[PDB]
């Protein structure tokens, strides 16, 4: 079956093209494996009083849409912007403010799902202590899903937040202009674009493995663009752009941590040891771009082992590459050391911003550090690039959702010969 929804539809309708549904709550009542839902473009304001589809964590979370049904292998359930209509569906969550609860807009427990082509805006935070909300929260048991050309923006919530699940592909998604102005004095320190945090409950082959962020952009998230702390299976970030994170949206006002790619770690607590996986995962950041994050570009974040940083480009992102690891095995007090077991290869780094640096805190005897611009005999300069115009990075995606063509961060023909094989382009 192909069902339809529309902002001016009705949940008393049958869900046909002529008589569409109004909400995903009704969609969820009827769909089965192999069904397709075409979501007509327009603005869907979620009513303030719409009851949550579920709650989690002893009532802490109000979950707007519970993506609880599953497809089968070869027969997904697909929730797609209607490809026969121009424009995008935009779910506006600005009225949803349940007292004393965190918000999850799409709480994903099902498997074999395909979600494409729509936006989630205005997601709220009302709690004033330590808190967060998420546009997408994916957990243990949610396997073999695809999230494509989705945009989580102009709200107070983390865009994508993985606590578990396997083979979740987050492809060509944007998370931008996300800032929690409400909690903890409006620091914004828990709002990332994309978070990979496969927890202890979700470990194992086919249980927490295989999740990938690909082709995604994160900008003006108040904390980090991408963050893989406390992530018990390897997560990969491939062909992603992370820029202008750590600032309040549209400004250079200081907010949170400002990392482009925070690519590991299990914390640096002084009081107690963190839980850790049995095998420290080798997360990866490859063919990616960091530009003008407030503090750091590509960061090992006190990892307890090796990360792969391959074929990336950093421009004016503070510490463009920082390989700091925590000393292993775990001990107290916690100790930072030069990064060990990393692969740092074929990277490019430009510095013309005051206080920015190429690479810090790498152990070259324990990490493979090869063919990076910062270890060559010539400095990388601005005119080695075709363009460094920031606006290019915010250009509209192509109609199919692919990243826009840009010259930003692309070496000229002449420079490419002097920095051969280096950088994300
Ligand atoms: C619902 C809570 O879940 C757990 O706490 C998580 C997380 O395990 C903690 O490490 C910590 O994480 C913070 C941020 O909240 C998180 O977004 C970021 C990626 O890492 C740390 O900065 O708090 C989390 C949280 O959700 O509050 C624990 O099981 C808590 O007891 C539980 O309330
Ligand atoms: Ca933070
Ligand atoms: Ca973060």
């Amino acid at each position: 079956k192909t069902y339809y929804m529309d902002p001016e539809g009705s949940d008393s309708n049958p869900g046909t093209s002529d008589k569409p549904f109004a909400t995903l709550v009704k969609v969820q009542e009827v769909v089965v494996a192999g069904d397709v839902v075409y979501i007509n473009p327009g603005t869907y304001v979620v009513p303030a009083n719409q009851v949550p589809m579920t709650t989690t964590n002893s009532g802490l979370y109000h979950c707007v849409f519970h993506m609880n049904k599953s497809g089968e292998a070869g027969k997904p359930i697909s929730y797609l912007a209607n490809p026969n209509k121009q424009g995008r569906p935009i779910f506006d969550l600005s009225q949803v403010k349940p007292k004393d609860q965190r918000i999850t807009v799409f709480y994903v427990t099902g498997s074999n799902l395909y979600l494409k082509g729509f936006d989630v805006i205005g997601t709220q935070v009302t709690i004033t202590g330590h808190t967060q909300s998420e546009c997408f929260r994916i957990v243990k048991g949610a396997n073999n899903n695809k999230f494509e050309d989705l945009r989580t923006h102009d709200g107070m919530a983390i865009g994508f937040y993985l606590l578990g699940g396997s083979n979740n592909h987050i492809l060509n998604c944007d998370a931008y202009n996300n800032y929690d102005s409400v909690s903890e004095g409006g620091k914004g320190g828990n709002v990332d674009g994309f978070g990979g945090h496969i927890n202890s409950s979700s470990v194992g082959e086919g249980k927490g493995t295989g999740n990938v962020f690909e082709g995604c952009r994160a900008w003006y998230n108040s904390d980090d663009g991408f963050d893989l702390i406390n992530c018990f299976e390897a997560v990969k970030i491939i062909n992603c752009w992370s820029f202008l994170n750590g600032y309040k949206p549209g400004t250079k006002e200081v907010a949170g941590d400002g990392t482009g790619f925070k690519a590991g770690g299990y914390g640096m607590a002084a009081d107690k040891l963190p839980a850790i996986p049995s095998v420290i995962p080798q997360h990866e950041v490859r063919n990616s771009l960091a530009y003008y994050n407030r503090l750091r570009g590509f960061y090992a974040n006190h990892h307890l082992g090796g990360i792969i940083f391959e074929s990336n480009t950093a421009v004016n992102s503070g510490e463009n590459y920082n390989m700091t690891n925590r000393e292993s095995p775990l001990a107290l007090p916690p100790t930072d050391v030069n990064g060990y077991d990393h692969m740092v290869k074929n990277n490019l780094s430009l510095v013309t911003r005051s206080g920015s640096k190429h690479i810090v805190m790498v152990n070259r005897a324990k990490s493979e550090v090869s063919n990076n611009s910062f270890d060559g005999s010539e400095e990388v300069i601005e005119t080695d690039f075709i363009s460094l115009e920031e606006a290019e990075l915010m250009r509209d995606r192509k109609p199919n959702g692919d990243l826009p063509d840009v010259n930003f961060g692309k070496l000229t023909t002449d420079a490419e010969l002097r920095f051969w094989g280096m950088g994300c382009f």
